[PDB]
C-alpha cells in the first residue's frame, strides 16, 4: 500500500487529500500554521529519503523509520524531535498478536508520520480536527503530536481490556476445565505477555524522557497535557505488569487441579481392585479340580469390610 | 445516589446539612473557616464541572475526578493539592474485593471531596467534630485533610486483618483438608493480593511525595501529623507484601499434599494386586482340564513371603 | 505484670530499684549521671501517659510505645531519639515464634525503656552495670543506648543459631523420610522465615538511619561502637535471606522425591501384572469346558522373555 | 592457523596483502593513513608479544588478549584504548554455541585486532573499505573501529534470529510433542540462554561506557555514530531477556501436558478395569464345583450401567 | 596448631623463620622494609592480645580476627586498613564446602595476617618473594598486601573450575540417569551455592571499596594493580550467579524426566490391562459350570483389533 495524507490547518480552517505524489507535500515545511503529513506506506524508501533530505532529517533517523524491529525511543535534535512507537492488533481467539511501527519526525508546525500500513487508531484525532472539536484547532502544532500519541496510547487500554477479559476466561479454563490445550493456550498469553511488556516499558520511558526535557515545548500549555498522557502509559504498564504476575502463577493452578484428578482415577481404580481381586482369588480357589452361600456369605461381607473400611478415603 | 453534605466549622462553632441543590455550597469558598464539602455520588457530571469551574480547577484534573479506573496519585498544584485514593470492600466469603474511588481537592479552607457512591469511612472524622474530641477543629483545613485521609488508610488495616484470618483458614485446607476446589480459592487469594498490591504501593507514593514538598502545609503541625500515616501506609505495603509472600508457596504446599495421596492409593493398589495376582495364577493352573493343603500351604506362605518383603515399603 | 525497675550510675556508682509507684523515677529526668528507667509492662498506659507528659515527649510517639504491632524505626527529635525493636522466642518442637516490641527513648542522660512482659536478653547488660565489667560506668548515657541495642541484635544470633539447626534437620526429612507432615513442617518454615525476615530488614535500615545522622553522638566515642552493631544487623539479615532461599527450594526436593518414589510403586506393578494378566490367561484358555509340562515349560518360557526384556527397566 | 592481514588506506586509496611475516607490519605505527592490522592465530604468543612491545602496550593487557575465558571489557590508557569482545556461534540442530574471543587495539591510526580462528564477521567491512563503498574511506582511523564493531554486534542479530526460529520449534514441541527429549533439549537452551546473557550484558556495558567517555573521538562524527550500535546493543540485551523470559516458563508446559497425558492413561486403564474387574468375578462365581442367558443379561445389564455411568467422565 | 611465620624483605634481600614465640616478631613493626608476619593458629586468644595492643590497634578489631562467623569486609582506619576474607575448601565427591577465615592487617611496612589452620592459598606469593621472581621485592610493603589478595582471590576460580565440573555431571544425571539420591545431590549443590553466593558478593564489595577510597596506596602503581582483582572479584560474582542460575531450574528437568517416565510404566501396564481383561474375562465365561476355534479367533481377532488401535500411542 501507498498513500499519503496531509491536514494543514490553522486556527480557523483546514483541508486534506490522499495525493499518491511526493513533492505535492514538501512546500508545507515554511507554512506557519500547523500541518500533519502522513506518509502511509513505508516500503517505498525513495519517499522516505527525499523527504528526508528535504527537510534536514539525518540519515541513520530515517533508516531507523524503514527497520520496523526496533525499541521505541525518542530522540532530541537542534531541529526536529524524533518518536517512534509500536502500536498493535491482537487477534482475538486466533491467540497472537501483530505490531505495525510508526514513527513521529515534529518539525516547526509540521507533525511528520511514517506508517507502514493503512488503517490506524488516529481516526479520532483528524475528524476532532475535521469538525473542529476539542481544543484542537486553537492550540499549535507541538500540541498536535501530544494527541496523536495520546490517540496512540490510548489504543493499548483496549488491548488490555481484550487481555482481562481473555485472562478472565483462562482462568476459568483450568479451574473448571482439565483439559488438552489449555495449557498450550495459557502459555500463550504469558508470550503474549512478555512480548507486549518490553514494548511499553521503552514507550513509558519515552513519555517519561519527553516530559523532563523538551525544547519547542510550550511550557504551560502542551507540557501538563502529555504528563496526562506519560499517566497512562503508567498505567498501562502497571497494569501489564498485574497480568504477568497472575499468568505467571496459573499453568500452577492447572497441574494442582490434574495432579488432583489424577488422585480420584487412581482412587476408583483402588478401590475396585482391592475388592474384586480377592474375591476373584476365593472363587478362584473353588474352581480347583483335585454349603454354597458360607463362600458368598463371607465373600459377601468381605465386601463389606472393605467398603467399610474405605470410609477413611470417602 | 446523590447528597451532598458540608461541614463548615471555625475553632468554636460547626454546622452540617444535606442538601441536593449545587447552589447552594458555592459562597463557601471565601469562607475563612474549615469547611468539607463531601460530594457523594460523581455519576452526575454536571454537577462536578460547575463546582470545577467556579473553584478555578483545571478541565483534565475534573477528568480524573469522574474515571474511577485510574491509579492513587497527588497532584500539586499553584492554589489547590488534588489527590486520587481507593478505599476497598472485602466481601468475606464470596471471596472477592470491591474498589471505590475517592478524590480530595484542598483550596485554601475547603478540603473538597469525592465519592461514587453512599457510605464510607469517614464517619469518626466527622463525629470527631460534632462532639468535639480531639485536635479536629482547634487546626486548620489542610490539617481536616489529614483526618480524612487517616482514616482512609486506617481502614485498609481491616481488610489486613480479614485477609490474615482468611488466609488462616484457607491454609488450613492446603494442610488438612486435601479437597477440590481450595485450589481455586487460593488463587481467588493472589488474585486478590495482586489486585490490592497495585493500590497500595501507588497510594503508598501519594503520602511519601505529599511528605517531600506541600505548599500550604504549616510545617511543624499537619508535616508531623501524617509523617504518622505515611508510616502507616508502608506498613500496609509491607504486610501485603507479607501475604504475597505467603500465598505465593501455597499452590505448591497442596500439590505436594495430593502427589503424596496419589502414592498411597498407589501404594496399596500394588500389594493388592501383587498378592492376588499370582495367587490367582496358581489357584488359576489347578483349573486346569487336562494334596489340597500343599498348594494351599504354598499359597498362604508366598502371601507372607511378600508381605515382609514389604517391611521395606511400610 | 507491671514492674519499672531503674539503674542510675555516674562513673564511679549506681543503685538499682523495682517500685512499682510512678512518679518515683520521675527526678531522674535531670539526674547528670547516666540513667536506665526501664519501664516493664506497657499495658498500663497511664503510666506510659504521665512518664511521657513529663519528659516531654511527642503524643502520638506515645502511641506508638503502646500500639506493638509495627515495624520497627528510629524516630529523631529536637530533644530526644526514640526508637521501636522487636525481639523474638523460638519455640523449639511447636514450630512458632512470638513477638514483643521494645521502645526506646533517648534523651540527655536517660535511656527510657518499654518492654511489655517481664523478662529479656538485657541481662547480661545490667549486670556488666551492676559488678563493673568492661567500659560501661566509664562512658556516658548514650553510649548506654549502644549497649542494649547490641543485646537486642546479638538474641537474633541465637535464632538463626536455632534455625539453622532446624533447617539442617528438617532438610533430613526430605532427603531420607519422605512422610506426612514433613510438608506442612515446611511452609510453617517459609512462613517463620517471611514473618522473621520482615523484622530484619527493617530493624537493619534502624541501625543504618542511627548510622548516617545522629545529634547525641560523641561522634568518636559513640559512632565507631555501633558500627559493630550496624554490621551485626547487616548479617543477620543476610543470614536470614540465606535461609529463605534455601527453604525456597526445598519443597521441590520433596515433591521430586515423592514422584519418585511413586515411580517405583508404579513400576512393581507393571512387572507383576505383565506377567500374570497372560500367565492367567493361558491358564484361563485352558479351563475351556468345549503334554502337561508343554505348557508349563511355554508358560515359564514366556515368564523369563519378560523378566529378561525387563533388564532395560532395572 | 596464522596469517596476518592489513589493511592500510587513505581517503584515496589503499592495499591489502597476508603476511606470515611478524615484522612487515610494525612500520605502520607511524603510517598517518589508517591501518587495520589484523591478527588473526592469537596462539603464537611470540607474535603477540613482540607486536605489543613495539606498540607501547602494556603487559598485563596483552595476557588478556591471549586469555580467552575473560568477559568483554573496554580499557582506557593515556596512549591506546583497549576492547575484548566475543563472537558467537550457533550450531543448529547440534543445539550448541562455541566462542571465539576476539581483542581490539585502537592507536592513532592503527586499528589492532587480535583472531584466535581464521573466519570472521568483518568480511564487509574489509568489503566496503576494497570497493569505497559508504563513509568508510572518508572517515578517519577511530571511526574504523566503530565498524568492525557494529558488524560484530549485527552478527548477534543473526543469532537472536536463529534463536527466535529455535523457540517458536521447541515450543511446538511440548505443546503438541510430548516425547522424551524435548525435555533436555528445553534445559539445554536455558543452558545457552544463560551464557548468551552473561556476554551481551557485559558487551552492553563496553558499548555504554565507550558513549559517556572516550579521549580519540572526534565528538560529532563518531560519537553519535556508535550510539546507534550502542543502541544496538541495548536490543539485544532487551530481547535476551525476553527470550530468557518465556523459556523460563516451558518446561511447566511440558510437564503439565505430561500430568495430564498419564491422567488420559490413568483413566483408559481404569474404566477397562472397573467393568471387567467385576464381571469377571461373576463368571468365576459360576466356576465352582459345589438359566444361562440369566447371567449373561445381569452381566450384560451391569456393563451398561457402567458405560453410562461413565459419561461423567467422556 | 600455632607456627608464626615472618618474611622480612627490601628491594635487595629477606629471610625467613618460623618462631613458635609471641615477642620475637614485635620489633618489626618500626622495620622501614616490608614485612609479612602471618600469624597461623588464632585459637590462642592471648598472642593476638598481645601484637594487636602493640601495633595499636582497637579492641573490636581483634574481636573480629577472633570471631570466624563473620562477612568479609574492609575497615579503613587513620593508622591501618583492616580487612577480612575467607578461603574454601570443596570437598570433592563428599558434596560439602569449608571455610577459614583471614584476617589481614596493613600498617606502613607490615602485612599482618591472622589464619586459624595450616595451609592456604598464599605459597605461590611467598616464593614469588623467594626465589625474586616478579615485582613484588621491587614493591614497597602496601604492595605485598594485593598479592596475598590476588592470591586468595585465585583460589575462587578453583572452586568454580571444581563447580563447573560438577554442574556438567550432576547435570547429565538428570537427564540420563532417573534415580534416587541424585536428588539430594542437587540441592545440596543449591546450598552450596548459596552459601558461596553470600560470600562472594560481599568479598566483591570489600574490593569495591578497596578501590572507591584507599590511603596508602601508591596511587598509579598498587591501584591500578588491584584494579585487575576486583575485576577478577567481579567474574567470579557473575558466574556464581550464572551457576545459581543454571542450578535453579534444574530439579524441574528432573521432574519432567521422570514424570515422563511413570508415563511409559503406566502406559504399558495399560496396553497389558487391557486386553487380558477382556480376553481372560472371555475365557471366564468358558469355565461356566451350566467350536474350539471360534472362541481362539474371536479372541485372537480382538487381541489385533488393540493392537491396531493402539497404534494411536505408540
Ligand atoms: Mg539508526
Ligand atoms: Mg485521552
Ligand atoms: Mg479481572
Ligand atoms: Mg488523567
Ligand atoms: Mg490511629
Ligand atoms: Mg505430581
Ligand atoms: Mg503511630
Ligand atoms: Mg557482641
Ligand atoms: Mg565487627
Ligand atoms: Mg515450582
Ligand atoms: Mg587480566
Ligand atoms: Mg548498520
Ligand atoms: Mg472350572
Ligand atoms: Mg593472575
Amino acid at each position: 500500500d501507498f498513500e499519503i495524507e496531509v491536514m494543514n490547518y490553522s486556527i480557523e480552517e483546514f483541508r486534506e487529500f490522499k495525493t499518491t505524489d511526493v513533492e505535492s507535500v514538501l512546500p508545507f515545511r515554511d507554512s506557519s500554521t500547523p500541518t500533519w503529513i502522513n506518509i502511509t506506506g513505508i516500503h517505498r524508501t525513495d519517499v522516505v529519503q527525499r523527504v528526508g533530505e528535504f527537510f534536514g532529517i539525518h540519515p541513520l533517523v530515517l533508516e531507523d523509520i524503514l527497520n520496523v524491529h526496533q525499541r521505541p525511543k525518542v530522540e532530541f535534535f537542534e531541529n526536529y524531535v524524533f518518536i517512534v512507537l509500536k502500536m498493535f492488533t491482537y487477534d482475538k481467539n486466533l491467540h497472537e498478536l501483530e505490531s505495525e511501527q510508526v514513527s513521529l519526525i515534529l518539525t516547526k508546525n509540521c507533525v511528520l508520520m511514517f506508517q507502514e500500513k493503512i488503517g490506524d487508531v488516529f481516526d479520532p484525532v483528524r475528524e476532532r480536527i475535521r469538525y473542529n472539536r476539542g481544543i484542537i484547532r486553537k492550540k499549535r502544532a507541538d500540541y498536535l503530536l501530544y494527541s496523536l500519541i495520546d490517540a496512540l496510547v490510548d489504543d493499548y487500554f483496549v488491548l488490555l481490556e481484550k487481555i482481562d477479559d481473555e485472562i478472565d476466561v483462562l482462568e476459568e479454563e483450568v479451574l473448571e476445565r482439565p483439559e488438552k490445550e489449555t495449557v498450550q493456550r495459557t502459555h500463550q498469553l504469558k508470550r503474549n505477555l512478555v512480548e507486549l511488556a518490553a514494548t511499553i516499558w521503552p514507550l513509558r520511558e519515552v513519555l517519561s524522557s519527553l516530559y523532563r526535557d523538551v525544547p519547542p515545548l510550550i511550557e504551560k500549555e502542551t507540557v501538563p497535557y502529555f504528563r496526562d498522557v506519560y499517566d497512562h502509559t503508567i498505567q498501562i504498564a502497571d497494569t501489564v505488569e498485574t497480568f504477568r504476575d497472575i499468568v505467571s502463577g496459573l499453568l500452577d493452578v492447572y497441574l494442582s487441579s490434574v495432579s488432583n484428578k489424577t488422585n480420584e482415577v487412581m482412587k476408583v481404580l483402588t478401590i475396585i481392585a482391592t475388592i474384586f481381586m480377592p474375591l476373584t482369588f476365593i472363587a478362584g480357589i473353588y474352581g480347583m479340580n483335585f454349603g454354597y452361600p458360607v463362600v458368598l456369605a463371607v465373600m459377601g461381607v468381605i465386601a463389606v469390610i472393605m467398603v467399610v473400611y474405605f470410609k477413611k478415603k470417602k
